[PDB]
């Protein structure tokens, strides 16, 4: 009957974390680890999973190391068990990609974002939307390396994937396009990054007004305007991503002195809830 | 005046990046400055009265953001006339505030007077007016008056599906809101019920037709149910940003909750999990949909 108490307690972990009450969550989570390894050992897939679901509870409180130790653990038993090569080994090496990328130990996360790559190449192909997610996070541990040749390319790359398979209009297009421009930002390619915003904001208004013309033009050209011259309420569900392209391309306004193409992006991105650039990793969910 | 032109240029900026502490005084210092130079009752200031507000929205602080959307009100509709778009704004957006304090009673006539402008401007049929129902059909629920929430929730239900798609975000939000005010009369069939169709609608849209081989979450966990004797014991990550929908994990936690309390807990589990993976106790949190244009 330990079996039957197992799945109890697996119910158990997974009802209080739905909820976030963690207080509950995290001391079931350890009894079921513990009574997994008296059943089953320690190198059982089952063991693994609940590895990877504690680790998603340290990373919703910050537990940033302690994430990274159960993730080590659980990557070592899933390489034994299903093979290298795995997609749920993919997902454990994306994961600590990032929690290495967030800690600042770029050096460390390389190579373990470059094997979930090349494992979801062989697995999906290499023209595949979930290779085009995994060089998004690749471009970013690179990009605070300062490897701004690879960054460019993997992004590119990404975009073509995206650009090719979903709509132009894929929420996934706009994210990769600020990314992008991120990275512009701290080369100092200030022009290539307004271009991406820009491009952002016309695609937006193109899918909820139509063509560009003389009497419906986006914000961008309003505000360029403006400084020359010193019943869609149902629409506004139709993205963060968007708040933030307003508040960098306000920002790179400010810095040209442009004060009033800046006010009026500012006054979009207040409506619609120093450049904003935090690195934003992508999360494989599906480590279960 | 330079002054004024700089002064509204600051607020804009530090209110943009959610820096109060900063645009609050220079706000009222534009204020102050704004009501020298120019008449008080002018646009320009009830525009500002707007700012601030919206500022005070964000700090909860709900008392003071309606007295500056009063004196706003009071001008709007004294330059702009009573029956103005930028006026149905105000009134909606005071009905909120007034909601958020729980002043229900006062927040009603004030929703109500919104409506009845956007059906004499935009037609008593437009998704404008179904957005306007939802807010109404909140404070109604607020106050205990199902009769009426259920008629405001199904006409705007109706808006939406004839008007825009019935895969329209708008339309998976109005079922939640609907569902709700079904789990707050114990009416839990009919909740189960709204929470399948999103769940159903949301699964067709991205993953195509159900069959034997393709079925929705629920399906999945109520097969699990039946099968707890007989159960023994693919990359789709580009999906989960677009179909991790807020209103989708929502959906997903409450029918778990209503499975567990059916005593169906494998397909609680089920369903539980998949909202892990998106980020009797229900999720009934009341969401408001605030006028921007204003």
């Amino acid at each position: 009957e330990i079996p039957a108490r197992l799945r109890t307690l697996h119910n158990l972990v997974i009802q209080y974390a739905s909820q976030g009450r963690y207080e509950v969550a995290v001391p079931l989570c350890k009894q079921a680890l513990e009574d997994l390894e008296k059943t089953s050992g320690h190198d059982h897939p089952d063991v693994a999973t609940m590895l990877n679901i504690l680790a998603l509870v340290y990373r919703d409180q910050n537990k940033y190391k302690d994430a990274a130790n159960l993730l080590n653990d659980a990557l070592a038993i899933r390489e034994k068990t299903l093979g290298r090569d795995h997609p749920a080994v993919a997902a454990t090496l994306n994961n600590l990609a990032v929690l290495y990328g967030k800690r600042g130990k770029y050096k460390e996360a390389e190579p373990l974002c470059k094997r979930a790559l090349e494992i979801r190449e062989k697995v999906l192909g290499k023209d595949h939307p979930d290779v085009a997610k995994q060089l998004n996070n690749l471009a970013l541990l690179c990009q605070n390396q300062g490897k701004y040749e690879e960054v460019e390319y993997y992004y590119q790359r990404a975009l073509g994937i995206y650009q090719t398979k979903l709509g132009p209009d894929d929420p996934n297009v706009a994210k990769t396009k600020n990314n992008l421009a991120s990275c512009y930002l701290k080369q100092g390619k200030f022009k290539q990054a307004e271009t991406l915003y820009k491009e952002i904001l016309t695609r937006a208004h193109e899918r909820e007004f139509g063509s560009v013309d003389d009497e419906n033009k986006p914000i961008w050209m309003h505000a360029e305007e403006r400084e020359e011259c010193k019943g869609g309420w149902y629409k506004a569900c139709k993205s963060p991503t968007v708040t933030t392209t307003l508040k960098n391309l306000g920002a790179l306004y400010r810095r040209q002195g442009k004060f009033e193409a800046a006010e009026t992006l500012e006054e979009a991105a207040m409506r619609s809830r120093v450049f904003t650039t935090e690195d934003i990793y992508e999360w494989d969910d599906s480590a279960i």
